């Protein structure tokens, strides 16, 4: 019993990690097969960090003016070339230690693993989940670029993420592993803003069965509602919709736990309308929408 | 910038994890050198299962008994022996991914990272703290006994936990890898219950110090106070009492932010007394009190550990 904030083991994303420097400018890569991924502006001198002409700086750099270093041991670049926002740096040497992997692009509302780097060396790992607005809300500092989010089916990796910039409102924006940004963002030293953030409905459930399956009871009443009157009172306080397939894909905790979807959705309306007056779940003061169903279930069941 | 529950890199310790089988239980061992390490009860029988005298139970096993599985690779049992709660399985293979490590015993109000473990998969990792009643409030089901927690400590891995039971309360309770349980508890299928928790004060300023170098100011306030008086009210609360040796420990963050501890202990006596009136803190609308001060310095800091 017991909920945490959980990640998935490192082990195997910390074997790819490895630094690139080009000039003054040191940032992370990740080494899979004979391929080093990261984040093309490792190439820009700061006096044209407002707009780079990235194709045009890079046909100006040699294989020579780039420095990877795989656990200090020095990785020979042997050809480079750009796919939108990354960098590939084909090196003389495939990574021993490439493990099974997959990149894919994730959905917002999904969740994945974060390992926090610097100099190519892992400080931490952590959770976060990608927002509605194509942000996530991280523990992120200079030198951190090209750290990589991640999620592990059995024994793949799938690559989502690759850290990018800080917002002026302080939560992190990136790319999938194909250098496309989340987002409406621009790897320029600007100042961007955000769409508007909202609540994730089906995460928000999530954490209520989380709750519920581990004693804490205080929230559920005796009431339930159907779908469409529930969105009513969801679009009123900024949360997502609430589907069909998110109903379903709450099947498992609402069997475990002998509570109906929209049983539970009765009791969130609820706290939506008359808040927690001083009481907690699960530790919180707050409703808390960064846990999928899956996350739940994984932790939650030994059914 | 940004604050998060942040765990250590788990991959030193991934490359540790064995399974155990003895009879008809499975649990997770730690490799390292060519010792297993285990918890003891996996040489239990149901039987007999609410006061074991495991003293005899070992006798009757040998080493052929004894299954150990790292990954598909079955690992020979040559030797056996009991140290405490934890079981010490010689193998005739040393782990050639043994890490630099320790085997050290933490005190209340330190912090770990746990590599939740089942039947030797590692499933996830998490940060967790002793508590003062000497339990930790995990993420375990059934199958994770001798997942491990630990640290990095500069270049070393220092086991510190392994772990044995739920109490009713959905606590957690384990040992040192000594065997030794941290608190008042016994490796025997029984009901057992915790002292009362407290809360970690000298965690809790440090959580306020990395609040401040992220930018969150509001708390702050002129009054003053000393550690004697900051005492009184933190007893009222249910805080531990805050020692000149925990002041001593937030001298750095002090340093770092320009914040004096007793001007933060004056700033924390007035959340307690009266709240924070709608307002958050790192996101938070509770006070937090599972980081140390050495976590606020490792992640403001941005230490890493190759
Ligand atoms: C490369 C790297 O590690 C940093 C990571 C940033 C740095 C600030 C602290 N947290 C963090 O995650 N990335 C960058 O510095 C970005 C480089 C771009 C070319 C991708 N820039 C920003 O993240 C950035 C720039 C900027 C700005 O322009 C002057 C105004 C306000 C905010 C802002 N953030
Ligand atoms: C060894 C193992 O894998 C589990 C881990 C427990 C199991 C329950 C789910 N979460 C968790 O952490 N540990 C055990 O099963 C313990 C074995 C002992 C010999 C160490 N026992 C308990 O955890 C336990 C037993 C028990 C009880 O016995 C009748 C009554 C109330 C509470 C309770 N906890």
């Amino acid at each position: 019993s017991g909920f945490r904030k959980m990640a998935f083991p490192s082990g195997k994303v910390e074997g790819c990690m490895v630094q690139v420097t080009c000039g003054t400018t040191t940032l992370n890569g990740l080494w899979l097969d004979d391929v080093v991924y990261c984040p093309r502006h490792v190439i820009c001198t700061s006096e044209d960090m407002l707009n780079p002409n990235y194709e045009d700086l890079l046909i100006r750099k040699s294989n020579h003016n780039f420095l990877v270093q795989a656990g200090n041991v020095q990785l020979r670049v042997i050809g480079h070339s750009m796919q939108n926002c990354v960098l590939k740096l084909k090196v003389d040497t495939a990574n021993p230690k490439t493990p099974k992997y997959k990149f894919v692009r994730i959905q917002p509302g999904q969740t994945f693993s974060v390992l926090a780097c610097y100099n190519g060396s892992p400080s931490g790992v952590y959770q976060c989940a990608m927002r509605p607005n194509f942000t996530i809300k991280g523990s992120f500092l200079n030198g951190s670029c090209g750290s990589v989010g991640f999620n592990i089916d059995y024994d793949c990796v799938s690559f989502c993420y690759m850290h990018h910039m800080e917002l002026p409102t302080g939560v992190h924006a990136g790319t999938d592993l194909e250098g496309n940004f989340y987002g409406p963002f621009v790897d320029r030293q600007t100042a961007q803003a955000a769409g508007t953030d909202t609540t994730i409905t089906v995460n928000v459930l999530a954490w209520l069965y989380a709750a519920v399956i581990n004693g804490d009871r205080w929230f559920l009443n005796r009431f339930t509602t159907t779908l469409n009157d529930f969105n009513l009172v969801a679009m009123k306080y900024n949360y997502e919709p609430l589907t069909q397939d998110h109903v379903d894909i709450l099947g498992p905790l609402s069997a475990q736990t002998g509570i109906a979807v929209l049983d539970m959705c009765a009791s969130l309306k609820e706290l939506l309308q008359n808040g927690m007056n001083g009481r907690t779940i699960l530790g919180s003061a707050l409703l808390e929408d960064e846990f999928t169903p899956f996350d739940v279930v994984r932790q939650c069941s030994g059914v």
